C-alpha cells in the first residue's frame, strides 16, 4: 500500500514501513509541507501511516476539489475518532448527515442574525476593556489568550444560547477551563501517534467507550446544554429545537463544536494580530487612526461601521495569511476521478497545504514579512482566492467565517480605542510557532498594555 | 387630510386636491419611486388620493415594519375592494383570519412537500421542451410567455389539486390571464383610489374587480376538482373552519400566482440570457456538470447549482414583479426614531432599492456576480426583498424558486436563445400598472 504514488508517477518522500512519513512531522505539519512544496513542486504524495495523502497546489485543481466536485467526490474529510456521539458533529458528519446539518445550521450566521449580535457583543467588549484596564494601570505584562479567551467564551455562550456564564469573571470560569482541554492533538503522545500510524484500532476504542475528548469535559458540556435547553430570540440553540419540536445528543454535539470554535479560534487569532501590531507599531498606529475616524469620540462599533474599515480588514487578512490556524484543508476522494488531467484513486486524502501556499515566494513578495498592504483594494485583485484560503472554500468551508471576522473586528476596535500595545522583552521575538500539532505559539503571547 | 406630511415634517411632492399624487404615476410606480428616492431622500410621503403613503428606505426601519412589529402594528396590507368573497384570500385577509389561514396553508411548501413535486413537475418540463422543439426545428421566433405560461398552469393544477390540464387554447390560462389587469388608464381601479370611500357601496351592491365569468369559472372548477396530500387535500381535512367559498378563494390566489409570476420571471430571465450570451453559456456549462448526459434534475441537484441561483437572484433584482411592499400602520407608533400615525400605509420601494447607487455598483447592468458567495455578503436582506420579508412574506417563495429552476434546467439543457431583431432591445418595462414588458419577449430558439 506504500507503492501507490510510485505507481502513479507522483513524487514524494520515501515512506518507512507502517509509519509512512509521520517521522518527518518532527518539525510540525508546517515545515513538512513547506519543504515538500519546494522539493517536489506542484503535486506530491506522502503516507500518514498506511493512509496515502495527495497534496495539490494548483488553483484550478484546488477549485475542482473544494467547489466543483464537492458533493459528488470530495464531500467528507479524513475520518476522525474515536468520537462516540461526536460523530454527528457537522465538522465530522459525512454525506447525507452533513448535508442535512449544514442546511440546518446555515441560517445561524446570516447578515440579519449577525446584525442582531452586535448589541449583545458590545457588552463584553467593555468587560474586555475593564479587565485590561486593571492590568494596564499597574505595569503588569499581559498574557492575551486568557483575557481574549474569556471574552470569546462569553460571546459564544450568548450568541448561541442566550446565557451569561462568565459574569465579569470569574477567571476560573469552568467553561474555559474545560474547553481548553477538550482536545490537544500532541504527536508526542503515543495515542494520536498510534491513531494515525495504526488506524484499525478506532473500532476497538469505539466499543471500548474510549473518546479522544476526555469524558470529564464532554460530560460538563453534555450536561450544560441540557441545563441550557430549558424553555425566543432565535439563535443557534433555538434553530435546533424548533426543528426538534435531531436528538438530545446531536444537539449537544453541534454545541461543543460551536463552543470550541468561538473560543479557541477567536482568542488565538486575536493574539496573533496583537503580536504583529506590537512588533509593527506603524501598522498599529495607522489602524488606530482609522478607528478614530470612523468612530469619533470612541463611538460604539456597529454592524455597518465594522464593514467600512478598510485597513482593519487588511490587518485581519494579513495575519490570517501568516497564521492559518487550520494549516491544512483535507478532502477524501470517495471514488476514482481524473481531475485537471490527473487520476486520483478512491480513498486518497486530497490535502491543500494552506500554510505553504500562504508563504509561497512564487505568489507573495517577501512572504515572511508582515505587510498588510497585500490586501489593499489596489492590490487585493492580485490574489488567487484558491491560494489564500484561511476559511476554506466551497460548500464545506468555514460556516462561522462571517461571525468570526465580525467578532474579532469588534474586539480589535473596542480595544485599540483605549490601549496601545508594546513588547515586553519577556515577549518572544521572533514568535516561534508550536512545533507540535496545532498552530499556536510556543511561549504564550505577552505584551505591555498602555492606556491612551 | 393633505397636510399630514407637512405637519410631521416629512418631505414629499405637493399633492393636488382629491387626486393627491396619482398624476405622477404617468411613468409608472417604478419611475415615481426612483425619482422620489433621489429628491426626497431616505424617507418621503405622498398621497394616493386621500390615502397618505409613507415610503421608507432605512434597512433597520424596514426590518421593524416587516418583522419585529408585524403581528402588533403592521399586520395588514392596503385595503382592497370591491372583492366580494375574495376577502377571505390569504393575501387579502386581515388580522385573525390571516393568522389562521397563514398557519393552515404554510405546510403546503415544506421541504418534504416540495420534494414530492419534483417527480411530478419533471413531466411538464418534457412537454415544455417538446413544444419548444417544434418551434425550434422551424426558424420561427417564439413568444416565451406563451410557452412558459402553459407549463406554469400544469404545475400549479397538479401540485395543488392533482389534475392535468394543458395538453394550445386552454380555458384556465385564457381566463386566468384576464383575472385582473390593474390599468391606471382604466377608470375603475383609478377612481377606487382617488375615491376609496365608495368601495362599501359596490360591496352591498355585490360588485367585484375580478370579472364575473372568470370567478364563476374558477369557482365551479374547484367544486369540480374537489370530488374525493396536496394544497386541496390540506383544506378539505380542515373542512371535515373553511367553507365552500374560502377554499375557492385560496385556490384562485395559488392558480394566479403560480401562473403569472412563474411565466413572467422566466421570460425576464431568458431575455437577460439572450442579451448576455456569456452568462447563458456559463450557466449551460454548470448544468451539464451537475447533470451529465442531460440527467433529469432532482430536488438536491437544483439547490447545488450556485450559478443558477445567482442568475435567478439577479433577474429578480432588476425585475421585482411586486415592485412595492405595503403595510398598514394600525395604531400610533414611533419606530426607530420616527412617529407614524395610525392609518398611514408604510411602503418599501423594492424596485427603487434594488437599483439604488448607494447599494449597487452599476445598478442598471445585469451582473450575476453580485450574488456570488464572495459578494452576496455585501447585500442587505432588507434592501433586496424580491419576496419581501417577515411573517407575511411570499408563502410560495421556495416553490417558485424550485419551479423556475426546474424549468431553466430542462430548457437550457436542450436549447440556446438568441435575439430576433424583432426583440425589444433594450427591454421597456410596462409604463402602466404591473411590472411587465411593453412588447412581449420574443427570442430565437436553436437546438443543441
Ligand atoms: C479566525 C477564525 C476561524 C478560522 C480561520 C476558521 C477556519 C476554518 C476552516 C479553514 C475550515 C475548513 C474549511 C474547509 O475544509 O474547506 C473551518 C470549518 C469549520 N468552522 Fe471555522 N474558522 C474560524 C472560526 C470559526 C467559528 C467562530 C466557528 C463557529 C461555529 C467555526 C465553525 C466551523 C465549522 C462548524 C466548521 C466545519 C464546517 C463543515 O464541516 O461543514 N469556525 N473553519
Ligand atoms: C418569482 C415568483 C414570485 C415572487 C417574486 C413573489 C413575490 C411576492 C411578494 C413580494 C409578496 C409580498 C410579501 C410581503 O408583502 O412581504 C408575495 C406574497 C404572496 N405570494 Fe408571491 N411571489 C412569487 C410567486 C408566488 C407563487 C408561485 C405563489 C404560490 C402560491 C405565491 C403566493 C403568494 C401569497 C399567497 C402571498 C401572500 C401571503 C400573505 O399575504 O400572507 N407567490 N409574493
Ligand atoms: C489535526 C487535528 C487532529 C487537530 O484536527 C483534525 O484532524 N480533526 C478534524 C476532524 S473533526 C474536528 C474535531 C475537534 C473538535 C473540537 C476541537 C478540536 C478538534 C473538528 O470538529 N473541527 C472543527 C472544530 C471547530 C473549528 C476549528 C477550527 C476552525 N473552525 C472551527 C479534521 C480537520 C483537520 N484540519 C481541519 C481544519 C478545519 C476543519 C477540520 C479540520
Ligand atoms: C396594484 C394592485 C392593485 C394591482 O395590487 C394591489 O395593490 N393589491 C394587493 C391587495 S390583495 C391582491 C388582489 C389580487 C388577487 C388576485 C390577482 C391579483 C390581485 C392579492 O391578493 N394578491 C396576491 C395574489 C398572488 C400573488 C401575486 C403576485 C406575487 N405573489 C403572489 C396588494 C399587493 C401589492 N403587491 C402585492 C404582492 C403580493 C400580494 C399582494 C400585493
Amino acid at each position: 500500500s506504500h507503492g501507490l504514488f510510485k505507481k502513479l508517477g507522483i513524487p514524494g518522500p520515501t515512506p518507512l514501513p507502517f509509519l509512512g512519513n509521520i517521522l518527518s512531522y518532527h518539525k510540525g505539519f508546517c515545515m513538512f509541507d513547506m519543504e515538500c512544496h519546494k522539493k517536489y513542486g506542484k503535486v506530491w504524495g506522502f503516507y500518514d501511516g498506511q493512509q496515502p495523502v495527495l497534496a495539490i497546489t494548483d488553483p484550478d485543481m484546488i477549485k475542482t476539489v473544494l467547489v466543483k466536485e464537492c458533493y459528488s467526490v470530495f464531500t467528507n474529510r479524513r475520518p476522525f475518532g474515536p468520537v462516540g456521539f461526536m460523530k454527528s458533529a457537522i465538522s465530522i458528519a459525512e454525506d447525507e448527515e452533513w448535508k442535512r446539518l449544514r442546511s440546518l445550521l446555515s441560517p445561524t450566521f446570516t447578515s440579519g442574525k449577525l446584525k442582531e449580535m452586535v448589541p449583545i457583543i458590545a457588552q463584553y467588549g467593555d468587560v474586555l476593556v475593564r479587565n485590561l484596564r486593571r492590568e494596564a494601570e499597574t505595569g503588569k505584562p499581559v498574557t492575551l489568550k486568557d483575557v481574549f479567551g474569556a471574552y470569546s467564551m462569553d460571546v459564544i455562550t450568548s450568541t448561541s444560547f442566550g446565557v451569561n456564564i462568565d459574569s465579569l469573571n470569574n477567571p476560573q470560569d469552568p467553561f474555559v477551563e474545560n474547553t481548553k482541554k477538550l482536545l490537544r492533538f500532541d504527536f508526542l503522545d503515543p495515542f494520536f501517534l498510534s491513531i494515525t500510524v495504526f488506524p484499525f484500532l478506532i473500532p476497538i476504542l469505539e466499543v471500548l467507550n474510549i473518546c479522544v475528548f476526555p469524558r470529564e469535559v464532554t460530560n460538563f458540556l453534555r450536561k450544560s446544554v441540557k441545563r441550557m435547553k430549558e424553555s425566543h430570540r432565535v439563535d443557534f440553540l433555538q434553530l435546533m429545537i424548533d426543528s426538534q419540536n435531531l436528538s438530545d445528543l446531536e444537539l449537544v454535539a453541534q454545541s461543543i463544536i460551536f463552543i470550541f470554535a468561538g473560543y479557541e479560534t477567536t482568542s488565538s487569532v486575536l493574539s496573533f494580530i496583537m503580536y504583529e501590531l506590537a512588533t509593527h507599531p506603524d501598522v498599529q498606529q495607522k489602524l488606530q487612526e482609522e478607528i478614530d475616524a470612523v468612530l469619533p469620540n470612541k463611538a460604539p462599533p456597529t454592524y455597518d461601521t465594522v464593514l467600512q474599515m478598510e485597513y482593519l480588514d487588511m490587518v485581519v487578512n494579513e495575519t490570517l495569511r501568516l497564521f492559518p490556524i487550520a494549516m491544512r484543508l483535507e478532502r477524501v476522494c470517495k471514488k476514482d476521478v481524473e481531475i485537471n488531467g490527473m487520476f486520483i484513486p478512491k480513498g486518497v486524502v486530497v490535502m491543500i497545504p494552506s500554510y505553504a501556499l500562504h508563504r509561497d515566494p512564487k505568489y507573495w513578495t517577501e512572504p515572511e514579512k508582515f505587510l498588510p498592504e497585500r490586501f489593499s483594494k489596489k492590490n487585493k485583485d492580485n490574489i488567487d482566492p484558491y491560494i489564500y484560503t484561511p476559511f476554506g472554500s466551497g460548500p464545506r468551508n468555514c460556516i462561522g467565517m462571517r461571525f468570526a471576522l465580525m467578532n474579532m473586528k469588534l474586539a480589535l476596535i473596542r480595544v485599540l480605542q483605549n490601549f496601545s500595545f508594546k513588547p515586553c522583552k519577556e515577549t518572544q521575538i521572533p514568535l516561534k510557532l508550536s512545533l507540535g500539532g496545532l498552530l499556536q505559539p510556543e511561549k504564550p503571547v505577552v505584551l505591555k498594555v498602555e492606556s491612551r
